[PDB]
């Protein structure tokens, strides 16, 4: 660990079920003691085939660095566009450059966006 090591996704898009929406998804990372100081945390949004299984890598739609300071100790990441129906989640894995080994991934819980006139 180090100064910036404890950014956690403490808040996120609260659809949590079958919701029909055109919306930009977001996740909020709070540094719970270990303040973001050295560099920036790397994130990537995934299209997950299933939300009831342990979320997996391979499908990436959006990605970048957290950066956005929505509060002195609060950071935010969002999708650059309002997306089509599907299952999404944010996969952040510590500061950029850090070898992703030893369970360094933190998933935002899979939020589902639908678009269905049913």
């Amino acid at each position: 660990r180090w100064d910036q090591s404890d950014l956690h996704i403490s808040d996120q898009t609260d659809t949590k079920g079958t919701v029909c929406s055109p919306f930009a998804l977001f996740a909020v990372l709070e540094n719970t003691g270990e303040k973001l100081k050295k560099s920036k945390w790397k994130w990537e949004l995934h299209k997950l085939e299933n939300a009831r299984k342990p979320l997996k890598d391979g499908n990436v739609i959006e990605k970048g660095f957290v950066s956005n300071q929505i509060g002195d100790s609060l950071y935010k990441i969002e999708t650059k566009k309002k997306m089509k129906p599907g299952i999404y989640a944010f996969k952040v894995y510590k500061p950029a450059g850090y070898p992703a080994n030893g369970s360094t991934f933190e998933w935002s819980e899979p939020m589902r966006l639908a678009k269905c006139d049913e």
